[PDB]
Order: C-alpha cells, then sequence, then structure tokens
C-alpha cells in the first residue's frame, strides 16, 4: 500500500504557507506568541500554579472569506473558528491537488478524515451569540454540525467524513483511517485533516509552578525544549492543516505531482500493560506501532530510516519514553546513527493538529532534501541515554540522500500511538510536485 500526498494547506503558529513554515524551520526561529502581563487575569490562581502568558497563536482568520462559503459575516461570527479555518485548508489543499495535475480527473469520491478538538467556542465568552429557548437555541451542541461534515457540506464531497479525536495524535489518526479507506476503495482520494483552536483566548495558560506536579505538562518557563537537557513541558498552540492523499497507482495513472510518498502507516492503543497511568505514554506501546509502520514500509526502507519526526513534545519524561519505544523498535527489527527531531519548539503543541505539521515537515525535508533541525539544542536529556546508541537529536540541518526515509510519531492522551514512513516521490517514478 503506497499513497501520494498531493494538496497541502496549513495555518500554524508563524506559517500559513508552507515556504512560511519550511523558513521558520530552517531558520531555528520560535513562532511562539507572547503576551503583554495581564493585570487582572478575570480568575483565581491555585496555589501552586502560575499563568505563563505565552500561547502559539494562528492568523488563520485574516484570510478566512465567508462569502467563498455561502457564509454571511454574521453567520459566520457565531460558527467555531476551528469549524471556519478548517473548511479553508481542506478547500485550498483540494485546489492545490488541482494544480500539477492533468485535467479531467475528479478525485470524487472525496472521503474527509479529520482529526479535531472539541468545540471549545461555542460555550466561552468569545462567542458572540454566548434568551427565550427553541429547538435551535436549546441543542447548540446536537446542532453543532461535525467539522468534517461541515466540510463535505460546503465543499461538495462525497466520500466516506469522519471527524475523530485520538488527542494529540488524532491527526496520524486520521490519516490512518484515510489510508485505510482508499486501499479499501471507498473514495478516491481523501482531506486528510487536523484543527485545534482553543477558547476562551487568554493571552496564555495556566500550569504548575516550577518543580511542582509534574502531570502539569504545561511548561512552566514558557519554552519547549525537545529532547534537551531544559526539558520542562510543552507550550499550547492552536493550528490547522489539511493533505489531499490518493493511492499511488491513481497519482501513476492520472497524472499527478507529489510532494512525498507514504510507505508505511500503523496506529496502536498502549492498552494497560507497561504503562505508569492514563497520562504516560507505554514505550512497550509506541515501539510496537513504530515496528507495525517499519514492517510495512518493507526492508529496504527499514535499512535506510535515517531521521526521525518524534512527538517530541518536551517533558523531560515523555521524551526519554519516546526514545526508549525507538530504541526498542528497531532492536526488534535488527533481530547507521539515527537523527531525531521535533517541531514543538518551533510551533508549540498544536495538540489535535500536531502530527499534520509533523507530517508536512517530513514531506518538505524528503522534497528538498534536508531535514530542520531542532531550534535550540543545547546538552541533551541525559534521561533518553543517547551516548553509545545510534540515536542523537537533530542540532543542525541534515542533508538526506535519496533513499533516505523519515518516520514520524504522534502521540495522544490515554495510551495512543501513530507511526508513519514516508520516502521522496523520485523514488517512485513520478514527478515531485514543488512546495514553493
Amino acid at each position: 500500500n503506497l499513497y501520494a500526498i498531493v494538496g497541502i494547506s496549513c495555518r500554524f503558529p508563524g506559517a500559513n504557507t508552507a515556504e512560511q513554515l519550511w523558513n521558520v524551520l530552517m531558520e531555528q526561529r520560535d513562532a511562539i506568541t507572547t503576551f503583554c502581563p495581564a493585570e487582572n487575569l478575570g480568575f483565581a490562581l491555585e496555589e501552586n500554579s502560575v499563568f505563563v502568558p505565552r500561547y502559539g497563536m494562528i492568523d488563520a482568520l485574516k484570510d478566512f472569506e465567508p462569502s467563498a462559503y455561502s457564509m454571511s459575516d454574521a453567520e459566520a461570527q457565531t460558527i467555531d473558528p476551528q469549524k471556519r479555518v478548517f473548511l479553508d485548508v481542506a478547500a485550498d489543499a483540494l485546489a492545490d491537488a488541482g494544480t500539477s495535475a492533468s485535467p479531467g480527473n475528479p478525485l470524487d469520491p472525496v472521503g474527509v478524515f479529520v482529526g479535531a478538538a472539541t468545540n471549545t467556542f461555542l460555550s466561552s465568552r468569545d462567542n458572540p451569540g454566548s434568551e427565550p429557548q427553541s429547538f435551535a437555541n436549546h441543542y447548540q451542541q446536537l446542532l453543532d454540525c461535525p467539522i468534517g461534515t461541515f466540510a463535505s457540506f460546503k465543499l461538495n464531497l462525497t466520500g466516506p467524513v469522519v471527524t475523530l479525536n485520538t488527542a494529540c495524535s488524532s491527526a496520524l489518526a486520521a490519516l490512518h483511517l484515510a489510508c485505510a479507506s482508499l486501499s479499501h476503495g471507498d473514495c478516491n482520494a481523501a482531506v486528510v485533516g487536523g484543527v485545534s483552536m482553543a477558547y476562551p483566548q487568554e493571552g496564555g495558560y495556566v500550569t504548575a509552578r516550577p518543580g511542582g506536579d509534574s502531570s502539569a505538562v504545561f511548561s512552566p518557563s514558557g519554552v519547549c525544549h525537545p529532547l534537551d537537557s531544559r526539558a520542562d513541558g510543552c507550550v499550547p498552540a492552536d493550528g490547522a492543516a489539511a493533505l489531499v492523499i490518493k493511492r499511488l497507482a491513481d497519482a501513476r495513472a492520472d497524472g499527478c505531482r507529489v510532494y512525498a510518498v507514504i510507505e508505511g502507516v500503523a496506529v496502536s492503543a498502549d492498552g494497560s500493560d507497561d504503562k505508569a497511568g492514563l497520562g504516560v505514554p507505554s514505550s512497550s506501546g509506541q515501539s510496537r506501532t513504530v515496528e507495525a509502520a517499519l514492517r510495512r514500509a518493507g526492508p529496504q526502507a527499514l535499512s535506510r530510516l535515517r531521521y526521525v519526526e518524534m512527538h517530541g513534545s518536551g517533558t523531560p519524561w515523555g521524551d526519554a519514553l519516546e526514545v526508549q519505544g525507538l530504541k526498542m523498535a528497531f532492536d526488534r527489527l535488527s533481530k547507521d546513527r539515527i537523527y531525531l527531531g521535533s517541531n514543538k519548539g518551533n510551533c508549540g503543541n498544536t495538540e489535535a493538529a500536531s502530527g499534520l505539521l509533523s507530517l508536512i515537515k517530513a514531506s518538505m525535508a524528503l522534497n528538498l532534501g534536508v531535514v530542520p533541525p531542532l531550534p535550540n539544542l543545547a546538552e541533551p536529556n541525559p534521561k533518553c541515554e543517547f551516548e553509545e546508541t545510534k540515536f542523537e537529536p537533530l542540532g543542525k540541518q541534515l542533508a538526506l540522500a535519496p533513499g533516505d526515509r523519515v518516520g514520524v510519531t504522534s502521540l495522544g492522551y490515554g495510551g495512543s500511538n501513530a507511526h508513519v514512513v514516508l520516502a521522496s516521490a523520485q523514488l517512485f517514478g513520478v514527478e515531485q510536485k514543488a512546495f514553493f
């Protein structure tokens, strides 16, 4: 099973285009927004908690035009931004898939598989429409059309539609389902989506005081240092993105230029063995998923696996467990350095959207022949025990050989896992598509 990525659109901190994202990553920039301290927070802090005035903001509504989607300006103001912005990235990714493609090969039926956070706008003070009760205003959650079906309706898409949530693995969960559905013959193309926009907007986030609760995974310092000895948690962020994917056989038959090729995908759940608790990932569970994806990609892919875009969210214990899962997988597969990185120190943790950020960065790296580094790696996390192993965190750009493969991991609260193996389009006898 091989899949061609043929369209992309994204809205991430610092980047509303692939070229903007590439420059954030290659210039080793921090695209998190800092806010002025608020005179009054509007709530009281628990005694062992702090407020950090940083957040991965996006500016996607600056580019959203309600009237392009048969929506009045007044209607648009009461619709979850996640729905408005996802509609825009899905439409732009489909438009992108129509460029550099032989005309007259409709993608239909187009499935829509979107990993999405809960709609937190609806109840929030940020919703201008947050009164005598009617059917329409008494059941606003019922009548909150799921994001994916809303996109199928507004964009006239007729394949399978699913809106799903597996916490921070949601976007790769969506990729997995889209690939299974393509291989099952349910659709001829798939929009694969991730979106998370959190309300109310507070200009920062609450977490534990330094050295307090380690279950409070948000960084007390306000800086995410993946794989680094300074690791102290992640910085939350909003994000939205969509890919269009096709079976590689149809990219060949239909005359599509291709950004990068998916060679293997697997997902799993940790269950409860070898797992410290609901919010602590299992290195065993992760290792099984990585191994499955590498087995599906095949022995040549495995032998050329050169770099992994980790989940890499910058908790010191989570990063260590994720490195351990990679060590376990590759040890089992053996029975030459593999470089490791993350994008969450550039853009924060975009939560349900985060696996799409990683897939896009990996696809761009394969397309351009170079992996952007971590933005600010000083000393590696000693608990990862990189010494005298084949793994090492990537602190400078990594030039790729045309045969090198890249892996991508995303992990979700409660034990959901996903791993994807990607390769350059130029290995597969198809024309490569330019991101910019």
